């Protein structure tokens, strides 16, 4: 087959797919971009429809085989270099690019095909100098021009890879990124699960941070790292999560802690925070959230959110051990946004739980108190 990866086992193992698996990330699982629209992969998108089906139809065609949404690293490989191939086919129609992209070597090449995934053939383009430094052979320059950026103002992290591969005309920086970020998590990594940072592992992390670990800012960084369950932290978890923020060191991780905390005060991506707990409390051999393990995490997230908080705890103490489905978890928020300060609009026909029903005729002796 034309895409077999088989077909490039003579070039390095590093490559424009390993580079940019390094500068932009790598998903498996269909998922919505900034845009809000169906993307897989490195950046592929695959369609602007809001119907996942059309996704997953376009993923198919793509992939050749019914994926159901999930494709292998192999299998983002090559819709990965189909890509490539036509932005480089792009670059060699452009009369800027094309001279200056003719003249690199193999590993310059994938650094400035690199910048045109970052910012397009005409933000790649306006480097005017820089090209030409590039084109001179001029590195070093052309590092010191290009650091000049704001280009690198907002990436600086990648930025300053891609910057050193035209200097070096070498792989250093992502291997020397790889052994910082491995070094990183060996620091954590359970001593009997490679595989995993452990319960110690999650500690020592949240020392690191010099963070409380029962705070939530705790919580808060599970879900930008995307966690499956609380306790445990995978491998591809810290690898995908330092990725996705920039960071290839703890200090740089402190530092993103208040702009992840920032995110949280839109109501949409706190409903999005809301609901990945559930699913990260929940036990994965369980369909629910045990009741006890739900008022945990109610405490934590809604306090100073949700006005009946207190109210809610005494409700739950009285009532008998049972399973918190997620639908009853997620409308506990629109619960809480809609009620009046006297749940005086509370409508019985909306088809809320049975619990929360339950729950709006429990607080009924207290409203009335405070009332009189
Ligand atoms: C802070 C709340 N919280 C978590 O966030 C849990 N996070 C995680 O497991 C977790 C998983 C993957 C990656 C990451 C990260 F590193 F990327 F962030 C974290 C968990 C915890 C365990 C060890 C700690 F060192 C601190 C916190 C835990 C436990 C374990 N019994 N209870 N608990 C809790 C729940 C409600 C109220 C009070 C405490 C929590």
């Amino acid at each position: 087959h034309s895409q077999d990866l088989e077909n490039l086992y003579f070039q390095g193992s590093m490559n424009i797919f390993e580079m940019l698996r390094i500068d932009e990330g790598l998903r498996l699982k269909i998922y919505k971009d900034t845009e809000g629209y169906y993307t897989i992969g490195i950046g592929h998108l695959l369609t602007k429809s809001p119907s996942l089906n059309a996704a997953k139809s376009e993923l198919d065609k793509a992939i050749g085989r019914n994926t159901n949404g999930v494709i292998t690293k192999d299998e983002a490989e090559k819709l990965f270099n189909q890509d490539v191939d036509a932005a480089v086919r792009g670059i060699l129609r452009n009369a800027k690019l094309k001279p200056v992209y003719d003249s690199l070597d193999a590993v310059r090449r994938a650094a400035l095909i690199n910048m045109v995934f970052q910012m397009g053939e005409t933000g790649v383009a306006g480097f005017t100098n820089s090209l030409r430094m590039l084109q001179q052979k001029r590195w070093d320059e052309a590092a010191v021009n290009l650091a000049k950026s704001r280009w690198y103002n907002q990436t600086p992290n990648r930025t300053k890879r891609v910057i050193t591969t035209f200097r070096t005309g070498t792989w250093d920086a992502y291997k020397n990124l790889r052994k910082k970020l491995e070094q990183l998590y060996n620091r954590y990594k359970d001593p009997q699960d490679e595989n995993k940072i452990g319960i110690d592992g999650i500690q020592q992390f949240c020392d690191d941070l010099a963070l409380d670990p029962a705070s939530i800012s705790v919580l808060i960084i599970a879900w930008k790292f995307r966690a499956a369950t609380q306790c445990e932290f995978s491998k591809q978890e810290f690898m995908d999560g330092m990725t996705e923020l920039g960071c290839d060191s703890i200090e740089k991780l402190k530092a993103q802690i208040p702009k992840m905390e920032q995110e949280l005060k839109e109501p949409g991506r706190f409903k999005d925070f809301y609901q990945f707990t559930f699913n990260f409390a929940k036990n994965p051999g369980q369909k629910g959230l045990d009741l006890e393990m739900a008022i945990a995490y109610w405490n934590l997230v809604l306090n100073g959110r949700f006005k009946f908080l207190d109210l809610w705890n005494k409700f739950l103490l009285e009532h008998h051990k049972r399973s918190i489905p997620k639908d009853t978890w997620n409308l506990l928020l629109d619960f809480s946004t809609m009620i009046a300060d006297d749940m005086s609009n509370y409508d019985e026909e909306g088809a809320w739980p049975v619990l929360i029903d339950d729950f709006v005729e429990f607080a009924r002796p207290q409203i009335a108190g405070t009332k009189s």
